[PDB]
């Protein structure tokens, strides 16, 4: 018996944890015994484009990092990725709801894994395109892991970057110039959506100051086809999101260097640590 293999039938839902471009995450405690005993797990499933979850199953199953969360193996018959259940969510709900319990000095503790994990999925010769705080997950209040790589592919040979074919659901508030103009993903537009992200985890991860709301503010919200085209030249013209409520200058210009217009220009993972240690020590 192979302790990766999940059987569907002994995988019973409990509650749905969070919605993917694709795919669909539901926790699932996989009960063998069949008595309320088994281990909750984190279950993705597509909702009724195989290659794609497969070819996910393959990076995340290879991917050992402390801020990366654990794969714990499939479901086949059609494929169903199985994930590590983390109780506390996402940044996304985590953040409004434990304001209080989270400062300043455990936001940039975020940035550093957010970062981490980022430099270890680069290093490993792969593109997220899809950084956001949704798809940050808590760990423990110390520790915060990357929780989904829907999107995630490989750089081509002797390629700088990744051509993207389809990008129907991309999103484009959290995204590079390169991206918006070219449709070619370079790890330093990682590098831009960390630093959107970085904005998201110091307003903690609230609506009515979202990166989108906030871009839309400079655009506005009746362009339907244009909002992209406007917001190519709101970057190109010099402008950035604000600053959040409450952040130092000396944090702001780490996040601002994370919009330097150029992909060759702009800074990796490793700089942006050191950035942040030499805030923290
Ligand atoms: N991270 C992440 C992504 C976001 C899209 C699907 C995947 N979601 C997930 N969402 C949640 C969750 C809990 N509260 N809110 C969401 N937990 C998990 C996952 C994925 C894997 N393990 C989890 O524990």
């Amino acid at each position: 018996v192979d302790p990766t293999h999940f059987e569907k039938r002994f995988l019973k839902r409990i509650r749905d944890l969070g919605e993917g471009h694709f795919g669909k995450v539901e926790l699932c405690r996989y009960d063998p015994e069949g008595d309320n005993t088994g281990e909750q797990v984190a279950v993705k499933s597509l909702k009724p484009h195989i290659a794609d979850l497969k070819k996910e199953i393959e990076i995340l199953r290879n991917l050992y990092h402390e801020n990366i969360v654990k794969y714990k193996g499939i479901c086949t018959e059609g494929i169903k990725l199985i994930m590590e259940f983390l109780p506390s969510g996402s940044l996304k709900e985590y953040l409004p709801k434990n304001k209080n319990k989270i400062n300043l000095k455990q936001q940039l503790k975020y940035a550093v894994q957010i970062c981490k994990g980022m430099d270890y999925l680069g290093s490993r010769q792969y593109v997220h395109r899809d950084l956001a705080a949704r798809n940050v997950l808590v760990e423990s209040e110390h520790q915060v892991k990357i929780g989904d790589f829907g999107l995630t592919k490989a750089i081509e040979t002797d390629k700088e970057y990744y051509t993207v074919k389809d990008d129907r659901d991309s999103p484009v508030f959290w995204y590079a110039p390169e991206c918006l103009m070219q449709s070619k993903f370079y790890i330093a537009s990682d590098v831009w959506s960390f630093g959107v992200t970085l904005h998201e985890l110091l307003t903690y991860c609230d609506s009515d100051s979202s990166p989108m709301a906030l871009f839309l503010k400079m655009i506005g919200p009746t362009h339907g086809q244009m909002t992209v085209t406007r917001l190519v030249n709101t970057l190109k013209e010099g402008k950035r999101l604000p600053c959040p409520p409450n952040c130092p200058d000396e944090v702001y210009q780490l996040m601002r260097k994370c919009w330097e217009f150029q992909p060759s220009n702009r800074t990796s993972f490793q700089n942006l640590i050191e950035g942040f240690e030499a805030l923290l020590k």
